[PDB]
């Protein structure tokens, strides 16, 4: 009680030393371009561990009613993804030097996504819950597209360490990202097929790996310096 807090235990472990892990290789390197890279990517599981703690010592939950039961929502998630994921995407825009308007676009679409995503996960009428995750889904998917299409043209004009690394960071990005919405929809949010403590461990499954992971091949390459 809650079943789900031994997930949101190894999720705040987890967050706490990949933070503390690229604050330390952070702090040794020299190239001004490799450090915005780092401080960016050291940011992301910083917000998160935060959020992770929030929820695991019981905040960031409330109830929603819907379906004719009173439903335990985590909201502070998307406190974190609110800030984590356009800060990964602005990884990504500085890595294939995207212009200023095409990153505007995207982290106004990604606050879409965030935002219609809360207020979906929030919605009274079991009915419109559903209305929201789609409008969240679609700028999703208009993001996603940027990325595949627009982002891998500009990083072909790279060096091809920065391309191979870009395109390992859109792939990983592509697949982890796809996930997020169908969890939601199966999830306690959505269908509830499947229960909160399962949820969760998802949650954090995708969340180190789109964050640590992400960070992980990021900042062990060449391609920032
Ligand atoms: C007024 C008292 C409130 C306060 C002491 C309550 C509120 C939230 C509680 C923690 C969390 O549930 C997560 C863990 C669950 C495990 O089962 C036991 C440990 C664990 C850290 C809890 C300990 C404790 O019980 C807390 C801090
Ligand atoms: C560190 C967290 C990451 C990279 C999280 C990404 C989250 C998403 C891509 C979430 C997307 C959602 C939808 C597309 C629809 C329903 C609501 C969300 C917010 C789960
Ligand atoms: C039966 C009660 C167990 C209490 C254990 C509480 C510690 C949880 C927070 C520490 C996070 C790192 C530990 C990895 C998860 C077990
Ligand atoms: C310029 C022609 C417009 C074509 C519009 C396509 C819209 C639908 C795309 C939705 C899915 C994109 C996923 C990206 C692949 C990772
Ligand atoms: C304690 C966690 C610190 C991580 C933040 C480092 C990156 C922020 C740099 C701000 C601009 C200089
Ligand atoms: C250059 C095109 C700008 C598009 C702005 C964001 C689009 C959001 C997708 C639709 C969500 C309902
Ligand atoms: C990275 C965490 C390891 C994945 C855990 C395996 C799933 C089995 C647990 C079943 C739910 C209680
Ligand atoms: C290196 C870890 C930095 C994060 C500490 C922030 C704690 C604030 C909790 C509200
Ligand atoms: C149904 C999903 C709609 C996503 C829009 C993507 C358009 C790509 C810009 C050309
Ligand atoms: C070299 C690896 C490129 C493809 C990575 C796709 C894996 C997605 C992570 C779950
Ligand atoms: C796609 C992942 C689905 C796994 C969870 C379904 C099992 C629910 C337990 C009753
Ligand atoms: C999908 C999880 C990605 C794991 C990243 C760890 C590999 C880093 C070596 C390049
Ligand atoms: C919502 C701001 C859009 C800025 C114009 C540039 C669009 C390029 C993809
Ligand atoms: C961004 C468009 C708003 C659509 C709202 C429809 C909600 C149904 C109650
Ligand atoms: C639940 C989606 C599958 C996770 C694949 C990534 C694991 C490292
Ligand atoms: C404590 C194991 C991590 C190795 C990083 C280099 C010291």
């Amino acid at each position: 009680g809650r079943p789900e807090w031994i997930w949101l235990a190894l999720g705040t472990a987890l967050m706490g030393l990949g933070t503390l892990y690229f604050l330390v290789k952070g702090m040794g390197v020299s190239d001004p371009d490799a450090k915005k890279f780092y401080a960016i990517t050291t940011l992301v599981p910083a917000i998160a561990f935060t959020m992770y703690l929030s929820m695991l010592l019981g905040y960031g939950l409330t109830m929603v009613p819907f379906g004719g039961e009173q439903n335990p929502i985590y909201w502070a998630r998307y406190a974190d993804w609110l800030f984590t994921t356009p800060l990964l995407l602005l990884d990504l825009a500085l890595l294939v030097d995207a212009d200023q308007g095409t990153i505007l676009a995207l982290v106004g679409a990604d606050g879409i996504m965030i935002g219609t995503g809360l207020v979906g996960a929030l919605t009274k009428v079991y009915s419109y819950r559903f209305v929201w995750w789609a409008i969240s889904t679609a700028a999703m998917l208009y993001i996603l597209y940027v990325l595949f299409f627009g982002f891998t043209s500009k990083a072909e004009s790279m060096r091809p360490e920065v391309a191979s690394t870009f395109k390992v960071l859109r792939n990983v990005t592509v697949v982890l990202w796809s996930a997020y919405p169908v969890v939601w929809l199966i999830g306690s949010e959505g269908a509830g097929i499947v229960p909160l403590n399962i949820e969760t461990l998802l949650f954090m499954v995708l969340d180190v790996s789109a964050k640590v992971g992400f960070g992980l091949i990021l900042l062990r390459s060449r391609a920032i310096f």
